[PDB]
């Protein structure tokens, strides 16, 4: 007994990839047909990871602004995986639009969003600005989940917002992966402040519920005015900050339910009792904190990835009633 | 004159005292007219008792404009509307009169892409109502701070481009400068949004008339009932107002201003005041908040002096989920 | 069938040979209808012999949309228009049919803010004519490259938002897929923009019919004379065409296709061909360029085969001051 | 005889400042009433001179994008001069809009223009894109000239263009100065590639004609596809590149007409004959070069600042006929 036989299957959108052609999910055999690259000239470097280098660009023929993303030519399966996902989510709500793909180092052309950084735009948000833009983020998450794709990197950095147009786009799909039921995925995904408990205990049978925990970490940070909500120094300490809030009783139960072998590096985790979400409320965030929010955030930040609210169920929560169009 | 109990606006009463005679003297104004051929008519927009509104084209800019041509029977009033639109050019959510042209005079307004109110308002959320009415309060507070009453606040005169989240208050033909101690014509605004001061012929009103008209718009949008005060006439309009606000506060309102009432309501009854929460049904319960009931109670009042001013309404806790301040 | 001299499009003839039967078989199509209550009617836009167009509201998006409701007398044709609009969703300057709804069927189109043509076109510069007609050629070349003739190119079917420099070709009810060797109904397009092939009952036409309609639009915009071929009827429409293009080239056109002419033009005269520069007066001399006269001569021709294709017209030197390529 | 008595007066807009109140042109006694500065937060530094430092900003209350320009607190007359000119040209065609002024180092808040740099957007221009945007630049120049203000720094850097909206704005008024007839101004204005001959020979009695020469240097560069048109290594060599094209006969005449004492540092300037503007035409720029352009550029790049075309006269030239709305 090496693999785990106690296994999880997504409650929603479990078998959507089985109803699509092989060319949809088989990104390794995708055939990218490249367009001329001199139709786009680099203006300014927006930033860089070490998997990528994004720039501000010019569609020399269309003379609009676009964002070019030069990928490292060291990996191809990850390269064609991102192009595969963006091409499938081309007509999705609040999904970043991929306009072209060039080479001669593959370059991916995205639409430019006149956005403002998150460390400055969010502190200016009101109560209904949070409920609105998060609902728009749920629209993008629910679509790709319905298309068998989990983002696996939901964070305020990867969420562009054009507040002048009330526009939101979810970007950075380099970590997104297709969901086949029963698949064991890499746990080294997302970022520390938004990693789910399944990633910190090395439970590889996760589904779209991963993007849901990162969404809860975002919503809890903006409403409670604490960035990040779970502030951990390490991946080991990140789980401690989660057990500190959700308690140890439900954590050990989450492990016994899915028979997760918790490495005894987490033995130093002591007894923690579950806290009330109301304890994080102060004079600054008291207008953003509501009874509807405290209920929604309680059903989002769960150990059990199956008992968490789906993107569609979160949209129907009463917390978005003052903004939902009927 | 006309002997009556006096009343002065408790706010923005001495604004015109701080401005030259050039500001409010709308008859001394000399208008520099411009050629009318720069604008052509595309589609007729709205008829009128005193004007006609069309869809226009700015032949050099080729953008969309709105032309309001007037019958020339009134010089002093025509100059009054041009005087007011020229004083509120920097006003937030105030329509921007672009030019005047020449027979008859024509006024060029900026074009706002919008959907009619009773086709757009039924789709408004709690967010949309608090956001847009706060934008409307921005226009009312500025014009009042400039010494100008609108005297015709109604959803027809509120242009909303929802795709751009814009709001523009339009139609300033019934507007007027406010000088303390001046009877204005009670034949202003429209029936469903007339204040009790217009219905009892109390002519010394002020900016608070627009606040009653604002409360009529808000109460109907929240309670989902247009109009909120459905009246057959200006006499029945008052009866429908006291049917809700009560006979007790109505008696105190007539005593404070010594209002000798008309013979027609002879058969008016004693209406016990109905609480504001009694209008909350299962269809609008999500729009009826506890802070709204406090706001709607401090706006819809007989005595115009105890009504909330525009600025006082913008600082109310009802707009907390939408206000940046 | 009907015995005649044959003709095949020299371009884009085998496009439908490269696509599945699912593409052009518009009767096998199964449409997934959607609720109509998501869209409400605000203002009626245009009447029609076969449809009615209104201004709409996308109750959830609350943006402006355009609803074209149809009489249900024709299944196969209704499916034909939906089939064509669904194949050109990525087409440049093609109108984006957003949804179909349900009695009668309704088609949701995107809304374009624009001014009527004969109020906007008189304000067009040399820049505006070359730029916008090049945008219209983008829509024609794409639909032709997709095997679809429009068969109704006219300024009424060209929506221009000049404030955003946008152009959208609309009204694809008369459109049709092109298969080589197929008589199409000569009762297409409108009188002022009908090609000579429709007027002599030559049914084996192709995409070049839209190019004659394009040349009629361009020649009138440049020479400032709408319409360029003013005809009382479809018979007089031809007489006005040969009055300019000449009887000599008309004889060669009837010989190449063995067109036995109708009895009605019995009294037609011999018109010497009038040069294209003779239409340059002092009012349009700044719009009449030397490269335009070459372009207008290679577009307005009897023989549809020798007319310029859409792509050939876009690469013409007339669009050099505006084309990026 | 120390000052010059052979003197020049603007052919147009000579006495416009005499018809405006004293508060209009007397910028030294302007009273700036500052607004709170924490309503604007700095996002990214766009660039810097050593008289200024411009940043990308956020109207925290309006949540739109603005450009903040923090001036050095070393000079005040130049500080209030720029605020004086921007406030007077507030409702001008294609003039950059000043929205607010803050302190606590004075900070000037401008409207943000979604523009693209000039070294990349101009090589994509067509024939009618040049005629259009230059006509829009003439609209801004003619307005401020009609308001008694000369920009004195017209260059492609100081011209923002939102090609997506067909929008143009003339920025950077730190060198702009009010025009009083008979005034001797500082010749150390503008930039080398666009300095007029009056600046290179130290003729201080120039008027709005200064902005006209810089406009001609811009139009000649974009049509002939040579940036810059007069490429000089120094201020002394810059005049040599001008005499190289316009000839020495008209130059010595320009000096004898206005009795300009040319420092014998320019003695090494030899005999130059006037060239034909047609000689700068090649296969690349032959579509942009037209008979109407060669006439307009010949009447713009003149030694005599009085004989140059005004901004209004340049707008009525036949070169802008295919784009001018009648
Ligand atoms: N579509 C876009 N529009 C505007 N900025 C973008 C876009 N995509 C990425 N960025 C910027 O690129 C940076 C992130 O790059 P990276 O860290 O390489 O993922 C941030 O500054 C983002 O704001
Ligand atoms: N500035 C404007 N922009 C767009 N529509 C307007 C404007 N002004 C008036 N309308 C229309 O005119 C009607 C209002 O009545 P009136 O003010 O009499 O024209 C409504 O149908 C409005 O949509
Ligand atoms: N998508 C659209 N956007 C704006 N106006 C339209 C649209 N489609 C049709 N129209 C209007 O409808 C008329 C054209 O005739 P029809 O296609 O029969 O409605 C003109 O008045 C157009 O302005
Ligand atoms: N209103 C504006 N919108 C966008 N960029 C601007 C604006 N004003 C100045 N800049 C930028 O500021 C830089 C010039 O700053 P400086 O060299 O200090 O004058 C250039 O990168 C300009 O594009
Ligand atoms: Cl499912
Ligand atoms: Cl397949
Ligand atoms: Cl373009
Ligand atoms: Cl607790
Ligand atoms: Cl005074
Ligand atoms: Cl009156
Ligand atoms: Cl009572
Ligand atoms: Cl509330
Ligand atoms: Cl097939
Ligand atoms: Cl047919
Ligand atoms: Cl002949
Ligand atoms: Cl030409
Ligand atoms: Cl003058
Ligand atoms: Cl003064
Ligand atoms: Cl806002
Ligand atoms: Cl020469």
């Amino acid at each position: 007994h090496r693999h785990n036989t106690v296994q999880s299957v997504s409650r929603v959108y479990a078998d959507v990839l089985s109803t699509k052609p092989q060319s949809y999910w088989d990104y390794d055999d995708l055939n990218i047909k490249w367009n001329p690259q001199e139709n786009y000239e680099i203006l300014r470097k927006l930033g860089r990871g070490k998997y990528s280098e994004v720039f501000l660009g010019i569609d020399l023929e269309k003379r609009e602004k676009v964002v070019i993303k030069v990928l490292k030519p060291v990996k191809r399966k990850k390269i064609k995986r991102e192009i595969s996902i963006l091409k499938n989510l081309v007509d999705g709500p609040n999904i970043i639009a991929m306009l072209d793909v060039v080479r001669e180092t593959p370059g991916l052309i995205f639409e430019h969003i006149n956005n403002i950084d998150f460390r400055s735009l969010y502190p200016t948000f009101t109560d209904y600005d949070i409920r609105f833009y998060m609902y728009e983020l749920l629209k993008a998450l629910d679509y790709s989940h319905s298309m068998g794709i989990m983002h696996r990197d939901v964070k305020p950095h990867n969420v562009m917002i054009d507040h002048d147009k009330k526009l939101l786009r979810l970007i950075d799909w380099g970590l997104a992966e297709y969901y086949h039921p029963g698949t064991e995925y890499n746990v080294r995904v997302a970022s520390r402040y938004f990693k789910g408990p399944e990633l910190l205990v090395d439970y590889r049978l996760y589904d779209y519920s991963l993007d849901m925990w990162s969404f809860g970490c975002m919503l809890a940070s903006m409403v409670f005015m604490k960035e990040p909500f779970f502030h951990g120094k390490s991946n080991t300490d990140q789980l401690v900050q989660i057990v500190r809030v959700l308690g140890s009783k439900n954590f050990k139960k989450y492990l016994e339910k899915y028979n997760i072998s918790l490495g005894e590096e987490y033995e130093d985790i002591g007894y923690y009792n579950k806290r009330q979400w109301v304890r994080f409320m102060n004079e600054n965030n008291k207008d953003l904190v509501s009874q509807e929010f405290l209920d929604l955030i309680d059903r989002l930040l769960r150990y059990d990835h199956q008992e968490r609210l789906t993107a569609k169920e979160a949209m129907k929560h009463a917390y978005f009633d003052p903004i939902r169009v009927a």
